[PDB]
């Protein structure tokens, strides 16, 4: 970048808010994936729409890349500024706006986490649902239209995402279902809402969401239940879904994976294990549980481990599992799968998955979001070992394509970042992929806006 350039962006953001510094770009070159860092030319904080606007046309126009930068959780290489360019750190916006409890609705900005939102909200009976294990910005959620434990319940950021704050690459600044709207249901024009969730910064910045709030439970019980095998954990999965009871939480871990989170944080049994959670009153409760616990029986579950203080360690050694995965092997990198199928081709993939682990070399462990049909397989790389990283790679895009001939997506929740571009393009075939793109070159049509990523 030049140094009227740089100069540019100081007069918009401010001297302090841009850095060219070799080590701040570093640390914006790269997220939790193991793709390689690739550093930014600046990294720049605005402090207001209105700078972010100004940015972004300044880049835009001066055919600088652009890439916007939460707080850096993603897996897929989101932020990886493959043509260098301009990182936007967009969370020193961090203000919790419009907040409606009569409407369960609110405003966000960039620097707000769920865990901020959360404890904003303590007491108003109200809570966001939809939970990474990551303490990731909501925007940041929105842009990759993330999912988590809960999302079986109460829905992904594409079912929780009512409106957003775009700036386009160009500047301009667009709400998707107009300012300051937010309504239960519309068929009022195209839906840009859904457009842009899930578009991981390629379409334009995220400068707020406005999210759907739930009611808080009336009573929780969480549980764990130890099984066999893989084959009776996805069982029983299947057939509480075709129960159709509701759980609030249903969580797999194999055999490595509790092992794994056992030694990161608890004491269960190592074996493949469910993670249950259930919401409703005592009544309600005591009907799902023995519901589920006549189903799990059925197929070799234990009596329920019960767990708020035991409950709070439950689900954090689960958001956590990513780090306990990578605690085996000190000073490995990991990449995660993220498959979804439809439910009744569940147990076929994560059978076949295991076995396939089982018979590489390669560390793996599994866990995943079950309930939605949707499951991690994490495998360590050695960031040294070129041939592993290649083993890993093909393991990753084999068992894509596995899920992809079973009817499924390569990826539930995580997105398509730098790593399942080829898997994407078999997914949607010639003509989706052209219409992806074309929308794409409507609303940047220098490609700008994070080169190098989904298409
Ligand atoms: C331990 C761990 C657990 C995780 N668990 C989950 C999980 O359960 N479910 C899940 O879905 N993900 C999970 N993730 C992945 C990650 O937390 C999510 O993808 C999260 O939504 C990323 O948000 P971020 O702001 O950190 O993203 P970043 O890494 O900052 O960016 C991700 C992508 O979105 C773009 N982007 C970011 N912010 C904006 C914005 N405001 N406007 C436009 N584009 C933007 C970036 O350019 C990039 O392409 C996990 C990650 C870790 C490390
Ligand atoms: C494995 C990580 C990336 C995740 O998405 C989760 O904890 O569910
Ligand atoms: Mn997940």
């Amino acid at each position: 970048l030049s140094q009227d350039f740089v100069e540019a962006l100081k007069a918009v953001v401010g001297s302090p808010h841009v850095s060219t510094a070799s080590a701040v770009r570093e640390q914006h070159g790269h997220d939790e994936s193991m793709h390689r860092c690739q550093p930014p030319d600046a990294v720049v904080w605005p402090q207001n729409v209105d700078q972010v606007s100004r940015v972004a046309s300044l880049c835009y126009n001066q055919g600088v890349p652009i890439i916007p930068f939460g707080t850096g959780t993603g897996v897929e290489g989101g932020v990886c500024a493959v043509q260098g360019g301009v990182c936007i750190n967009l969370t020193h916006m961090d203000q919790i706006t419009e907040l409606n409890t009569e409407d369960f609705s609110v405003v966000v900005e960039p620097g707000v986490t769920r865990k901020a939102l959360n404890t904003h909200l303590r007491d108003s009976g109200l809570w966001f649902p939809v939970d990474p294990g990551a303490d990731a910005s909501l925007c940041g959620m929105a842009a990759t239209g993330a999912s988590g434990t809960n999302a079986v319940r109460y829905g992904t950021m594409r079912d929780n995402v009512i409106n957003l704050e775009v700036v386009l690459p160009d500047g301009r600044l667009l709400h998707t279902a107009g300012r300051g709207r937010h309504y239960r249901k519309s068929a009022a024009g195209y839906n840009l809402t859904g457009l842009f969730v899930g578009s991981e910064g390629t379409l334009g910045i995220i400068t707020s969401t406005t999210l759907r709030l739930h009611p808080a439970p009336e009573a929780t019980v969480a549980a764990t239940c130890a099984f066999p095998s893989v084959q009776a954990a996805v069982d029983s999965t299947v057939q509480i879904l075709q129960a159709a009871v509701p759980v609030a939480r249903i969580e797999f871990l194999d055999d490595v994976m509790m092992d794994a989170c056992n030694r990161h944080s608890l004491n269960c049994p190592v074996a493949p294990t469910l993670f249950l959670e259930f919401h409703g009153s005592q009544q309600t409760l005591a009907e799902q549980l023995q519901r589920t616990e006549a189903i799990t029986q059925d197929n070799g579950g234990s009596h329920f481990s019960w767990a708020a203080e035991k409950r709070n360690e439950l689900w954090a050694a689960r958001h956590n599992a990513w780090y306990a995965a990578l605690a085996l092997s000190p000073g490995s990198k990991a990449y995660s799968t993220d498959v979804c199928v439809p439910i009744s081709r569940l147990p076929e993939i994560l059978v076949e998955t295991k076995e396939e682990i089982k018979a590489s070399k390669l560390t793996g462990a599994i866990v995943g979001h079950v309930g939605d049909g949707n499951f991690h397989c994490i495998l360590l790389v050695d960031p040294d070992d070129a041939e592993e990283q290649r083993r890993v790679k093909a393991f990753a895009e084999n068992l894509g394509r596995r899920a992809l001939a079973l009817g499924g997506t390569c990826t539930g929740e995580h997105g398509i970042g730098l790593g399942k571009r080829q898997l994407l393009q078999e997914e949607v075939g010639p003509v989706g992929v052209e219409t992806m793109r074309q929308l794409k070159n409507t609303l940047d049509p220098r490609g700008l806006m994070n080169p190098g990523k989904v298409l």
